[PDB]
């Protein structure tokens, strides 16, 4: 275990490994951690556990802090399996301890343990839990961030935010705070976390926000169930959570594609050249989707102001990659996005207006789409790099 | 080169290596051939070349078989990337040479090339190419067979057809027959090949087929584009060519799924044990999108009388990978095969009844949906396996 600060143990695991998180949608490049925490006052509480992967290993931790029968009380923020997986085990062994959550959590914590017979306590936001040593346990509600069930815990005098999956990221370091591990990985670890996780929630974000600020709670550190525990300078990622969700968006476009013979991968590339010497305050990035990492092509996505996507057509449909990954998009709900679709064909095509239609759907504000047949020629790539200069004129933020 | 038949020359390449076919939509396992040949009479022809990969090699090997000059015509059947490769190449060093193909090849052709200037021959059906020797060359047009540049070329005397990619598959071997080669092997990279390829094109074999029969051209052997040249018993590939086209299935039913927490999974499982433990005539097979082969999948799914599609609730709409084979599957066409949607979700779903919608955009006949929260518990999991009993009996191609 790791001293957070004072009588705070964390008591989770690292995962160097771990490279596929919500089947294979999310890929953890720099692995994981899951934090789990006990606090040990007058009263002894345990705050979430861990993935069920090291689920003996938390268990066998765990009783090297402490006697289980001396944990009073478990506080599960979100019944998650990588917060939630490592509990029947747990409770096997202490199946009369009482269990604190939203009322939604005893729904999901039911769902996949199916033991209803443990003892439940419903909080809700504004209830407090007493540890004893003028300490007390405040709780907050946060539904649909980012699940039903989802709540955080906060502790009194240490004034610790136990944020559980918010401003969390996907980052393993042997060191536990974040004036300690890399900055820039810090980062980016946390801006592909919201992108690819939190963005359809993003509406709900800053009035849950808002609402926390109004109890004027202090905050010495956060301490969430992924990555680091901030400490120094805490609520900077609450901050940029605060910026992400407004619809966020950068002077930026993202191009990707799926290609067979590369001919709409030509067409891109010539987009690209369009757009640069049009507009060079728009930066540009390309990828090929069924080449390319999915998370990193989203979280450009999510940076921003616009996109053109690229299909040829193949058997009058989309090729299935470029339609898997506008469905992700359609759940992911983008904002005050632009878009535009285009491609290469061999007769009579349809793709390319397909897709059009399939970015409309997802949310984008769509511009006029760009065909080309075959391979693009001098006169076709000319062409596809005008659409380029057109696109970088309409989507320009300021004039010029 | 290899001698086919008298004065037939195999002068193509083997690829031992390749995986990726179409960008990554078909994946190769035991690689391919690009089959190339020369015939030498008082005209020398070649028909074909090959993939643009090997475009410097076929033309050195095409040297040490003829003086390039001595070529007298060139015969494209079908200008696709991995026959039409070299052929910029090859046309550098006689760019004389005429070229024989059909109408819409000359649009495909230059196309990609960009070469105008070329010396097409438009060939229909029934237009003769005497070579000498008292042979000719007969021409069978084939569109969307699956090109609109498709064509045969047959060889009276010799009775070779020359199928370019009709009846071919992707399977590398150092022997050049079909009794030279594995024969399951064969039968499933044949298997494989028109399920994923020639499927949405099923309608327009059997005519074609049978408008050739009544050329009564007599065959020896069947040379194709790709893997063995038929010499045994030649039309017993046309003969599944002709089972397979007609809306092909057996009593199989195929059963796939993408699953973030394994729930999907689990009910799945349990679909099919209530399947066999209904109709002991029915072969099952259970698919992970994310962890198997894409291609392996959609021969069974072609295989099937029906299938069950599997997926959870992510974001309010499908997994991707889902969407994504779905989207492949109404672009397949696939005709006479039956559905249902199944999944679990957490708390409002809508995943499942998406799936279903398009699954019968796809062309399937659909029954009812199923449908689970979180992790099916035994009462659940007893209505999947119930499931999948009365999937069983409706699907039933004959009573009990
Ligand atoms: C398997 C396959 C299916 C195709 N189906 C269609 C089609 O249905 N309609 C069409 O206009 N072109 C079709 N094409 C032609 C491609 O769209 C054309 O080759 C395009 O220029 C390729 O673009 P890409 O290199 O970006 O993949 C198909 C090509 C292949 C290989
Ligand atoms: C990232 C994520 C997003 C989810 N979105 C939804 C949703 O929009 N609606 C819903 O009912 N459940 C949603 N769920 C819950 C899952 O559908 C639920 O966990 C389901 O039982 C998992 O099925 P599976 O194990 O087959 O993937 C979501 C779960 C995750 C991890
Ligand atoms: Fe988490
Ligand atoms: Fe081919
Ligand atoms: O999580
Ligand atoms: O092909």
């Amino acid at each position: 275990s790791i001293v957070v600060k004072n009588n705070i143990h964390w008591v989770g695991q690292r995962d160097w490994e771990v490279r596929d998180f919500h089947g294979t949608e999310y890929k953890t490049l720099r692995g994981s951690s899951y934090n789990s925490y006990l606090i040990r006052e007058e009263k002894n509480v345990l705050i979430d556990t861990v993935d069920h992967k090291f689920s003996r290993e938390f268990v066998q931790n765990l009783r090297n802090e402490i006697d289980l029968a001396d944990i009073d009380y478990i506080v599960i923020n979100h019944a998650e399996e990588d917060h939630a997986g490592a509990l029947t085990e747990l409770m096997a062994q202490i199946p009369d301890t009482p269990i604190y959550c939203t009322a939604n959590a005893i729904d999901s914590i039911n769902g996949h343990h199916h033991h209803p017979e443990w003892n439940f306590n419903v909080v809700k936001t504004g209830d407090t839990l007493d540890i004893g040593n003028g300490k007390q346990l405040i709780f907050v509600e946060t539904p649909m961030l980012h699940w039903p069930d989802s709540m955080m815990t906060y502790l009194t005098g240490d004034a610790v935010l136990f944020s559980n999956d918010a401003f969390g990221q996907h980052y393993c370091d042997e060191h536990l705070f974040n004036d300690e591990v890399d900055q820039t990985e810090l980062f980016e670890q946390c801006q592909r976390y919201y992108a690819n996780i939190l963005t359809p929630f993003s509406r709900l974000v800053t009035p849950k926000i808002t609402e926390i600020l109004g109890f004027n709670l202090p905050v010495d550190m956060i301490a969430t169930s992924h990555g680091v525990v901030w400490r120094d300078n805490p609520t900077q990622i609450v901050e940029l959570y605060l910026k992400w969700a407004a619809d966020y968006q950068e002077d930026r476009i993202t191009i990707f594609y799926d290609t067979m013979y590369n001919n709409t991968r030509m067409m891109a590339d010539a987009i690209a050249q369009g757009i640069a010497e049009t507009d060079p305050r728009v930066a540009v990035k390309i990828f090929n989707v069924a080449r390319s990492d999915k998370n990193e092509i989203l979280t450009n996505v999510f940076r921003s102001k616009g996109v053109l996507v690229g299909t040829s057509t193949m058997n009058n449909v989309m090729m299935p990659k470029i339609a898997g990954l506008v469905e992700e998009m359609t759940g992911l709900r983008f904002r005050n996005k632009r878009a535009s679709a285009f491609g290469s064909h061999g007769w009579s095509g349809g793709a390319v207006d397909r897709l059009s239609t399939r970015l409309q759907d997802a949310g984008f504000e769509m511009s006029l789409s760009l065909k080309a047949k075959w391979r693009p020629d001098q006169d076709a790539l000319k062409l596809c790099r005008e659409h380029g200069r057109e696109i970088a004129r309409q989507w320009a933020l300021a004039p010029l």
